[PDB]
C-alpha cells in the first residue's frame, strides 16, 4: 500500500463529472473542479485542467494524471507550510500517507482547525490523537473514510485498507 492506492480506495474512479460528498462538481479520482453551482463553470475548469475540450468526460489515463498532480500538490503544500511540515517530518511513512489523505480531502485550510490533533501526532500520542481527530465535522460527515484514516494514524499500519 502507498498513498496512491489509499486515496484511490477512498475516492474511487469516475470518468464523468460527478458531485462529491459536499455536492461539489468533481471528476476522476476525487479531483475537485469547482464549488460553483454552475456545471458550465465545472466543465471550463475540466477543459483547462486536461488541455482539451472534454464535454465533462475524461479517460482513465487523464484521471490518473490529474490524480498524480493532485497528490503531489498536497505533498508540496504540506512541505511549504510552516505548521504542517514539522509534524509531517516527525511521522513514519504510513502515517505520512494518512496526513496526505487529509490534506487531499480538506486542503491546508480544512486542516487548520486540527492544531491540537497535530500536536498529539507530533507527540506520538496515537490513541489520544485518534480520539481528538474524531471530534470533527470531518469525522461526522465522512465517518467511514475518517475511521480508516484515523486507524492509520492510530496504528501506523494499513489494516483499515486491507480490511
Ligand atoms: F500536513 C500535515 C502534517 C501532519 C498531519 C496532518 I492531518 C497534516
Amino acid at each position: 500500500m502507498n498513498i496512491f492506492e489509499m486515496l484511490r480506495i477512498d475516492e474511487g474512479l469516475r470518468l464523468k463529472i460527478y458531485k462529491d460528498t459536499e455536492g461539489y462538481y468533481t471528476i476522476g479520482i476525487g479531483h475537485l473542479l469547482t464549488k460553483s453551482p454552475s456545471l458550465n463553470a465545472a466543465k471550463s475548469e475540466l477543459d483547462k485542467a486536461i488541455g482539451r475540450n472534454c464535454n465533462g468526460v475524461i479517460t482513465k489515463d487523464e484521471a490518473e494524471k490529474l490524480f498524480n498532480q493532485d497528490v503531489d500538490a498536497a505533498v508540496r503544500g504540506i512541505l511549504r507550510n510552516a505548521k504542517l511540515k514539522p509534524v509531517y517530518d516527525s511521522l513514519d511513512a504510513v502515517r505520512r500517507c494518512a496526513a496526505i489523505n487529509m490534506v487531499f480531502q480538506m486542503g491546508e485550510t480544512g486542516v487548520a482547525g486540527f492544531t491540537n490533533s497535530l500536536r498529539m501526532l507530533q507527540q506520538k500520542r496515537w490513541d489520544e490523537a485518534a480520539v481528538n481527530l474524531a471530534k470533527s465535522r470531518w469525522y461526522n460527515q465522512t465517518p467511514n473514510r475518517a475511521k480508516r484514516v484515523i486507524t492509520t494514524f492510530r496504528t501506523g499500519t494499513w489494516d483499515a485498507y486491507k480490511n
